[PDB]
Parts: C-alpha cells; sequence; structure tokens
C-alpha cells in the first residue's frame, strides 16, 4: 500500500487495510534493514530506574492522552476539552504532576489492554473493573486492595477482569510496587543434590521472601507470600488468605493415574510487575488479571524446560517410545497434559479457554478494530499459542504490531534498583 | 547495545552478539514505528515485472558481490580480484549483462542457503549440489536437466541436496520459468458438487496443464505434469518419468486403519518458482530441493483447512469426542498424523527429519554462525514448527532477522504476466 497497510489471513484470503499504526509514536526496535519482532524486551520502552520524566517532558503527553480522549467521546476541542487541558497544564506547573478524573483512568486501563499487541484476549478489553487504589499509603492497605481483588476476580470460580491501581509515581514521594511478578504463584527451591523444587522461574523471589522472614512449607506448590512496597519504604511480607487462592487439582478425563502426577495449579492470572501508562502517567504497581488460556499453564508452565518441565515423567507413566524423539512422544504428553488442565478447570467449573476458542475470538476482535478502530496491533510471536500454532487461526494471519498509547510496559525488577 | 546487538536464548540463558546484520542494505520492511516480521510477502524486494537491471545499476551491485567473494577468499583488493572486476565492468560495458565464473556460482547459490532467513535446515548450506544450466535453450533441454535433478537429488532414498541453475535474465533474450511451484506436486480438482478433489492449492495450476493439454488421471494424488518456459516462450507439457518420482505411502505404526485413509505423499521437496539473484544476476529458474521436515507434510500439506484438510476424518476413525474443540481432538488427531509420517518415511528408508531434531541443529548452526560470521538472519515467524512449538527450542531463541546477499527471492507467477 502506499500508506494504508494491509493484513491479509492466508487461510481465508480475508484481507484487513490498517490506517490505525498511523496513530503510533513509540518505536518497535525494528529499523529498515533489521527486523526485532522476535526480541522480548526490545527495549523501546522497558522503563528506565532514572529519574521521572519532567513538567515539559509530561504536558505534551498529557495532551495527547486528553486530545485522544476527547476525540473518543467525540468532543474534540469543546470547552470543556480545552478548559480540562488548561486545568491540567495549570495543576502540571505548581505540582509537576497530575492526576486523572475517574473516567479518564477507566478510559485508559481499558484501552492499555486494548492497545497491549502480545494480548490474545483483547476482545474482553471493554469488559474490565477498575479498582482505584489511589489513596493507598501503606503496604497493608496495599495487601487489603489487592485482597478485595483476589476475591472480586476469582468470584468462585466464574473469574471476573479487574485492574487494581495504585498511586502513580511521583519523584520523591515514592514508588509502590507490588514486588511479585503475579499476584498468585508458587515458590521454587534450589535443592541441594542440584534439583529444583516447585516452579524454578521463582528461585531467586522465593529466595527474598525467605531473608524477609516467610515461613517457606518447603514444597512443590507453596503459593508465596505478597511482598509490597508501598511509597518507597521497604516491601513486607504478607499471606494472602488461603480461602481466597482459588486452586484445582489437575487430572485427566480417562488416565485415572494422572491424577497421582499430583499435579495442581491456581485458577486465577494476575500479572503485577508491569507499569500502566496514562497521559504520561507512571502507574508502577497496577496487578490485572483475567483468566487461562489452557496452553499457559498446560504447555508454558508445566512443559517448560526451565519451568515445571513435567515431559519426561508424563511420558514414562504413559509408557511412550523414549527411544528417540521422531516417536513423537514429547508432543503425546504434551496434548495429554493440555487435556488434563482444560478438563480439570472445567470439572471444578473454574473459567478456562483453550487455544482453538480464544484465537478464533482474536481474529473476530481483529475484525472488529478494522472495521471500528481502523486497526489493530498485534505481536504474531505471542499470540500464536505455544502449540498446534498451525492448527489455530491466528498463524495464518498476518499481523501488524505497532505501539500504542496508553499501554502497559515491563519495568526493573525492584531488588536491583531498591536500597535497604 | 550500541551497534552489536545481542539475542538471548531464554531457555537456555545464551547470548549471541550481532554484527552480521551490518551488512544489510535491503530493506525488511519495518520501520521504527511499525513491525511487519509476520507478512508473507512484505514486498522489500518481491521482484518487478517490469524491465530489468541497467548497466548503471548492475556493476555496483555485481562489484558487491565479487568484493564479498574475495573476501572469503582472503583475497580482497588482489591483482585477481581487481582484474576480474574491470573484466566485469568491461563485459558489463558491452553485453549489459556478464556471467559468473564457475566458482563464483557456486559460492553465490550456498550462500543463498546460508542467508535464506526463512529456512531451517541450512546447517546442510555448504553441502550442495549446483547443476550448472546455464547452456540449456528449450524445454526439453530444461525437462532433461530437472530429470537428472530428481534422480541424483532423490538419490534411491538417501537424498542430496541440489539446485540446477538455468540462464540468468537479460532483457529481450528472455526468461526462463518452471512454471511449477515446486517441482513435484499433486493436482487439485474443482468438483461440480463444490467439494475439491486433491491439493486445493494447485486447483489453479492444474487447471493451466489441462487447457494445455494434460491428460489428468483426475485422482487425488496425481503428480502434475512439469511446464516449462524456455527463453520467453510459451511453456510446454513434460510428465516426470513415474520411475523417478519416489513416493511414499502413509500407515501409523500401531493404527493398521490408518492405512485405509489412503494417505500417500511425495519424498522430495524441490522449491521452483523462486529468484536467485548473485551479482546482480537474476536466476528466475533455479528450482532447489533437500528433505523434508515432518511437519511439513504432517501439519501443514495434510491438515491446513485449504489444503488437503484431513482433520476430522482421521478424528472420526479415531473415534475422538469431537462435541467441542476443548477435546483437543484437533491436536490429538494432529499428533498421530504426524508420527504416521516419520513412521513412514522412516519405513521406507527415505530422507526425513523431524521437528525436533531439526530445529535442535538450527540453534547448533547458529551458535556456528555467530561464532564464525557475527551472526544469522533468521525468521522466527518461519523457523518455528507449526505444531509443539514451545517445546522445540527455537520458540525461546531470539532471532535477528535481515535481508542478505546473494539470496532466493519470491516472483510473480509467469501466468499473470506471460503473453500468449
Ligand atoms: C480475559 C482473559 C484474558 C486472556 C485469556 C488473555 C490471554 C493472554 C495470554 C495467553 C497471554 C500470554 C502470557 C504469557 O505468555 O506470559 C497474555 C498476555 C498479555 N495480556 Fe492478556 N489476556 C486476558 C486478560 C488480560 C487483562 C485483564 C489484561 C489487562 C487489562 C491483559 C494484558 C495482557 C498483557 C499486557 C500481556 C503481555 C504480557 C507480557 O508482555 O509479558 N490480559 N494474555
Ligand atoms: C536439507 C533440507 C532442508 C530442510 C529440512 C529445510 C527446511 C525448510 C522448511 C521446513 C521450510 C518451510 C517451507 C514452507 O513452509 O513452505 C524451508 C524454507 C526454505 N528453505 Fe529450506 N530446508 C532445506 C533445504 C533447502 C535448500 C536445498 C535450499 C536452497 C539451496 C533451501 C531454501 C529455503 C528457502 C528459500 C525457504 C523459504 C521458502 C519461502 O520463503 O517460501 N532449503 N526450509
Ligand atoms: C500470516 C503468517 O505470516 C503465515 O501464516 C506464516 C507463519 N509462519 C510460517 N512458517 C513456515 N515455516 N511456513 C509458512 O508457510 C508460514 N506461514
Ligand atoms: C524468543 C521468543 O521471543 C520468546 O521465546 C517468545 C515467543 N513467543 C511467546 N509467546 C507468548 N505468548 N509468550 C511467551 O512467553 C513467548 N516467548
Ligand atoms: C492474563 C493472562 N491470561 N495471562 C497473562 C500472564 C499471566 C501470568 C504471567 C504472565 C507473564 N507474562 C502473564
Ligand atoms: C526444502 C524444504 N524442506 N521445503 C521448502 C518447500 C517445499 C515445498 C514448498 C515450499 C513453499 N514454500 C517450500
Ligand atoms: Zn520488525
Amino acid at each position: 500500500g502506499p500508506r494504508f497497510l494491509k493484513v491479509k489471513n492466508w487461510e481465508t484470503d480475508v484481507v484487513l487495510t490498517d490506517t490505525l499504526h498511523l496513530k503510533s509514536t513509540l518505536e518497535t526496535g525494528c529499523t529498515e534493514h533489521i527486523c526485532m519482532g522476535s526480541i522480548m524486551l526490545p527495549s523501546q520502552h522497558t522503563r528506565k530506574p532514572e529519574d521521572v520524566r519532567t513538567k515539559d517532558q509530561l504536558f505534551p503527553l498529557a495532551k495527547e492522552f486528553l486530545d485522544q480522549y476527547y476525540s473518543s467521546i467525540k468532543r474534540f476541542g469543546s470547552k470543556a476539552h480545552m478548559d480540562r487541558l488548561e486545568e491540567v497544564n495549570k495543576e502540571i506547573e505548581s505540582t509537576s504532576t497530575y492526576q486523572l478524573k475517574d473516567t479518564e483512568l477507566i478510559y485508559g486501563a481499558k484501552h492499555a489492554w486494548r492497545n497491549a499487541s502480545r494480548c490474545v484476549g483483547r476482545i474482553q478489553w471493554s469488559k474490565l473493573q477498575v479498582f482505584d487504589a489511589r489513596d493507598c499509603t501503606t503496604a497493608h492497605g496495599m495487601f487489603n486492595y489487592i485482597c478485595n481483588h483476589v476475591k472480586y476476580a476469582t468470584n468462585k470460580g466464574n473469574l471476573r477482569s479487574a485492574i487494581t491501581i495504585f498511586p502513580q509515581r511521583t519523584d520523591g514521594k515514592h514508588d509502590f510496587r507490588v514486588w511479585n511478578s503475579q499476584l498468585i504463584r508458587y515458590a521454587g527451591y534450589k535443592q541441594p543434590d542440584g534439583s529444583t523444587l516447585g516452579d524454578p522461574a521463582n528461585v531467586q523471589f522465593t529466595e527474598i521472601c525467605i531473608q524477609q522472614g516467610w515461613k517457606a512449607p518447603r514444597g512443590r506448590f507453596d503459593v508465596l507470600p505478597l511482598l509490597l512496597q508501598a511509597n518507597g519504604n521497604d516491601p513486607e511480607l504478607f499471606q494472602i488468605p488461603p480461602e481466597l487462592v482459588l486452586e484445582v487439582p489437575i487430572r485427566h478425563p480417562k488416565f485415572d493415574w494422572f491424577k497421582d502426577l499430583g499435579l495442581k495449579w491456581y485458577g486465577l492470572p494476575a500479572v503485577s510487575n508491569m507499569l500502566l501508562e496514562i497521559g504520561g502517567l507512571e502507574f508502577s504497581a497496577c496487578p490485572f488479571s483475567g483468566w487461562y488460556m489452557g496452553t499457559e499453564i498446560g504447555v508454558r508452565d508445566y512443559c517448560d524446560n526451565s519451568r515445571y518441565n513435567i515431559l519426561e515423567e508424563v511420558a514414562k507413566k504413559m509408557d511412550l517410545d523414549m527411544r528417540k524423539t521422531s516417536s513423537l512422544w514429547k508432543d503425546q504428553a504434551l496434548v495429554e497434559i493440555n487435556i488434563a488442565v482444560l478438563y480439570s478447570f472445567q470439572s471444578d467449573k473454574v473459567t478456562i479457554v483453550d487455544h482453538h476458542s480464544a484465537t478464533e475470538s482474536f481474529i473476530k476482535h481483529m475484525e472488529n478494530e478494522y472495521r471500528c478502530r481502523g486497526g489493530c496491533p498485534a505481536d504474531w510471536v505471542w499470540i500464536v499459542p505455544p502449540m498446534s500454532g498451525s492448527i489455530t487461526p491466528v498463524f495464518h494471519q498476518e499481523m501488524l504490531n505497532y505501539r500504542l498509547t496508553p499501554s502497559f510496559e515491563y519495568q526493573p525488577d525492584p531488588w536491583n534498583t531498591h536500597v535497604w
């Protein structure tokens, strides 16, 4: 195209013209002579530990969002729009910052998710519960908001989307950081015999909680303590009330022996280490959650090598021909494990989506976004399920990726930064 | 990095610094504000039907390759290098073109494959048989070279890499085009009852051969006739000697009923519709072949929706719960089908590689290319197998993609262009 890029679905032949990319301003990390589409943290905006943005750098960014917001409600250049702008301009000049109206905070949150190029479940983008935790001032208060979130979202297995937003970053006042990767996760212990008990991806965090006092049960599926950081103060340990952490015992609809593998997982996926940016405002603590896509647990959490890595054992138990890789025994154990997850979650009536339905609705969503927003940023490398990618429609779907604001961003783990 | 990009393997944590990308000059299609890493034909150089490159545009490109070639043999700026350059400069001035020495043609061919960012089997790059078909002048002569290629490469099931290079493009003299996508492929017929018999992806080509006289057996696995175009003359039909087309009957090492599905495939993957560019020279007819990676046939050729699409039938026969998608019945049928392919090919002793071993050696190859060539262009979207992607090491492998020359490129199907 000359300026209206096209994306084609190669299985269906459908074509979509993108005009939305012209609103992008952040960099992708790619050039004209190089593509970094498969790089995890291309760092085009992977946050910096350095000082906070300034007054000059702040208003343009704040204005951009507000011009965007009022345009959304077809009120661009209104008396209201204009006064709001002077309002924030005036408020930034004095305080070096500014506070978003409650409506603006919801728009910004919903849209950060609508713009998350790596999320395949964005069709749910408009249905999000926003918990304004901006008045919070302590870790205990943070703990409380988090508990309410957990309970609200789990909703006795009938999961609901939600995000809790703590105080924005200021400068000296300080940062609020949920030191945990996800609200709910299992511990990992480096055994003296080389082996690792529990999720290996958490061995480094688990060591923090312990050197902070945690009474580690030292088992396989030990839900880790919350370690909250409020107003730039040292984090504090908190135990999520067990009765609030919904879990699901993994069993197979045919292999009764599967049960004996002792596999269990939590039903609430709550990302809590990213950053929400709206109008140039940084919300370093914005735990968000939705519900699982089966492969997340079955393929990655369980079968990833550096994670639980249950391929052999599951394979052995199946009595599979592990003599050579051409027996596709890994692929076989992998399909069964994933059938056990969906089956289990669905048996206990906990919300879950399989890769087939998930990716099917994303195409539907893409079609909505191109038919109403002029496009949709999608990261093909992330949107395509980690198993049977080709038999899911998104594989054959060309996808344009670009960075839109407001958005969710990665940020430095605080234990690297924080002193004391 | 500041100029030395880094790629990390997220499962192994290994890191590789790339310096090779600085040699790139062709565009990727990506910008600073947009990524097109998941676009099939980003058209940065998807050929053009327009006139051929000119004398001025030709020498720089020719020089680049020669400077590259002599640098390879540590002879940069030699008397030889310099005289060769004047040689070609002189030869281009008179003829508007130039002919590559036989050594240069092999270097260029091997490296087009070494630079093919989308090919996962490049570890085999240095072991390639080059058949110089530049003296060819007819379709019959083209047919002959092709037959020798087939026979050579099949090597009674002990497949060998090879590429046959026909006369370069000139201007008026004309184009040589193997009108076939791949040397060996099956026909596809649009049934009156809506249905499609045989590979649907070939229904449009099959119609050409028929309106050219082909006596279509009108079955499911009808190897199509060769339709060769020589010196810009109308293509001509040729039947590959049946005794040269090695095929493999698909059966399963446990499901005797699988046999009854009547699945068969050819063992020689021979791409014949691309373009080889060396020193600015265009080789519009350069059929190349290696050997199969199981998923190519099992996942794509067979299960792709718009292809053979054998999911249901295979699933039904398995007596799988197709009530809902969460039964992962597609995933189940998909794993079995692929076990049948490897098993079959390996039984008849025909060369084949599974995704596990294939992707394992690519990592090994990447490590070689970074440890000796300063890098390796890889397209993550293509290099990752269409099934069980996450349990194969390349999924966790960050990959930098850039365009190096010499290379293989896509080109317009000639029936759209060619008159008469
Ligand atoms: C309704 C359920 C949802 C589903 C099924 C869904 C599914 C997915 C999946 C499968 C991933 C991959 C995670 C990984 O591989 O680590 C992902 C990533 C992501 N999702 Fe969603 N999502 C949903 C809701 C949410 C919510 C509520 C938000 C925000 C309001 C969100 C924001 C994102 C972001 C930012 C990522 C990128 C993660 C990263 O870059 O590390 N998702 N999602
Ligand atoms: C020794 C066996 C080889 C293996 C196992 C291998 C494997 C692969 C696979 C699995 C694909 C994907 C094809 C598709 O999805 O349509 C591919 C693509 C490709 N391979 Fe290789 N390859 C090998 C040899 C060759 C040879 C001999 C050449 C050239 C000298 C070559 C050049 C390429 C190119 C240019 C592509 C890109 C196709 C496209 O863009 O449409 N390959 N290869
Ligand atoms: C839309 C998307 O680019 C397209 O479906 C790609 C994805 N990856 C692929 N990878 C390989 N090896 N082969 C293909 O044909 C494709 N198709
Ligand atoms: C190296 C590569 O970028 C990395 O392994 C990516 C690939 N695609 C992914 N896709 C999803 N959804 N999640 C991931 O963690 C990854 N990892
Ligand atoms: C909401 C959802 N389905 N998954 C997002 C997610 C959950 C846990 C960890 C991570 C780390 N990227 C992401
Ligand atoms: C050599 C190899 N393994 N496969 C390359 C290939 C074979 C047939 C068709 C196509 C179309 N892209 C590519
Ligand atoms: Zn890119």
